[PDB]
């Protein structure tokens, strides 16, 4: 089959169609080899990592980029310039590729359209990179999300746009109860694999390079989980305690879930979340690390629905977000997610913060996190709770002027990230 075909269509119903890369490649990488998996992945990733870029060019490369019925071919032709530009594909064999990809998108009668296009890209690539790099698609980022990045970080957002656009670093999270994080990266070393430590978060391990999960001593045993250093520090602020009832709201796929009970190995955890497909994830971390919990579908807009009127002790609510500190990680966001998201998902935090909290026990504590960087789901959100909530209290994270606690991406750091722990 045709890489270059799937990762056009692939990209194409994300950036067109609003659908996320995580349902649309499934299915896709299941029908290849673990060679042209690795491809297919490397451009669809690329393209929607570069986009910015690739679009910029077809710009300047086509007096019309191809749209309607042709749409297709206008990211054929992307995935073809992103071959030459981030990958070392013989430049040759990569024009081949993108061109024959025309017959799998049903559009064969634009082989020489695609070649054509291609070719004076090579032709005018020197300047055309000149020019691109003085522009401020050299970012990466759309504007609206770019211009809320330089509005909330007016020092850092450079770094923060560059380090959304580096390769993510595979974080691990050592279980506790099999080994300690020290002797589990002995254990790393002599299977021949690299990892760091990291001063904040006990638990991680940074991987020098990416892994296979199979590659990874006792993952199929539940020695080690694949988990964002930034998730790991939610436990910090939990601090969960054995014989608790303690709710991980926004549960999949489970990772804060098995913390929790790595931390104390007799909580009475109840994890919920929204789908039977968020939760098939939470059963199996559930099954690999011999835990056992309580999974629950729910919304958390409306908690009577799955837990009636009963109360917990703690409470960790990832609240559904913007997803802008993961960048590095789902390029899609930031394609899928629009300027106008940012206060639905506020208000939404803000509803199910209120639908929540009634749920928590008296003297609970509530952590709320987000994986976001935009200070209207993180900071000025829980501002607006406290303000609204009399018998909610901050507690160390942050101040009741700026609630919570911000992480940004960086190469040996954790996601984008906000916590912020209330009492009541």
């Amino acid at each position: 089959r045709n890489l270059r075909s799937m990762a056009a269509q692939a990209v194409e119903q994300v950036v067109e169609q609003g659908q996320s890369l995580s349902n649309i490649l499934p299915p896709l990488q299941q029908k290849v080899s673990d060679k042209d998996k690795a491809l297919l992945q490397e451009l669809c990733f690329g393209v929607l990592r570069t986009l910015s870029q690739l679009d910029w060019l077809i710009n300047k490369l086509m007096a019309r980029p191809m749209t309607g019925k042709q749409r297709t071919v206008h990211y054929l032709i992307m995935v073809g310039l992103y071959q030459l530009l981030y990958t070392r594909i013989p430049p040759h064999a990569a024009l081949a590729e993108t061109v024959e990809g025309a017959i799998a998108i049903k559009r064969p009668q634009l082989k020489g359209l695609i070649n054509g296009v291609l070719r004076q890209f090579q032709r005018q690539q020197e300047e055309l990179l000149a020019e691109f790099n003085a522009s401020d698609a050299r970012y990466l980022h759309p504007s609206w999300l770019l211009k809320r990045l330089q509005k909330a970080y007016p020092e850092q957002w450079q770094s923060i746009v560059e380090a959304n656009n580096q390769r993510p670093p595979m974080w691990l999270r050592i279980n506790r109860t099999h080994h300690s994080r020290d002797s589990w990266l002995a254990l790393l070393d002599e299977a021949g694999m690299k990892g760091f430590p990291h001063a904040d978060y006990p638990d991680a391990v940074r991987l020098e390079t990416p892994a296979p999960v199979h590659a990874l001593p006792g993952f199929e045993d539940g020695w080690v989980t694949v988990q964002d250093a930034s998730a790991q520090g939610c436990m910090t602020w939990l601090a969960p305690q054995n014989g608790e009832h303690i709710l991980d709201l926004c549960a999949a796929p489970g990772g804060k879930t098995t913390h929790i009970l790595e931390v104390a190995p007799e909580a009475q955890v109840v994890a919920v979340d929204i789908d039977e497909q968020r939760l098939s994830r939470v059963y199996d971390n559930l099954k690999r690390l011999g835990m056992k919990a309580t999974v629950k579908q729910g919304d958390g807009r409306y908690p009577s629905q799955w837990c009636g009127e009963q109360q917990f002790d703690r409470i960790l609510l990832d609240a559904p977000c913007s997803a802008t500190g993961v960048i590095r990680r789902h390029p899609d966001i930031k394609w899928l997610r629009r300027d106008r998201d940012i206060p639905e998902l506020a208000q939404l935090q803000s509803e199910i913060l209120d639908a929540i909290w009634p749920h928590l026990k008296t003297g609970g504590t509530l952590v709320y996190a987000t994986c976001s960087v935009l200070p209207e789901e993180n900071s000025l959100q829980i501002k607006a709770f406290l303000q609204r909530t009399a018998d909610a209290e901050l507690c160390e994270t942050g101040t009741p002027e700026q609630p919570g606690k911000q992480n940004l991406p960086g190469a040996e750091e954790g996601d984008g990230f906000f916590y912020a722990k209330l009492i009541k």
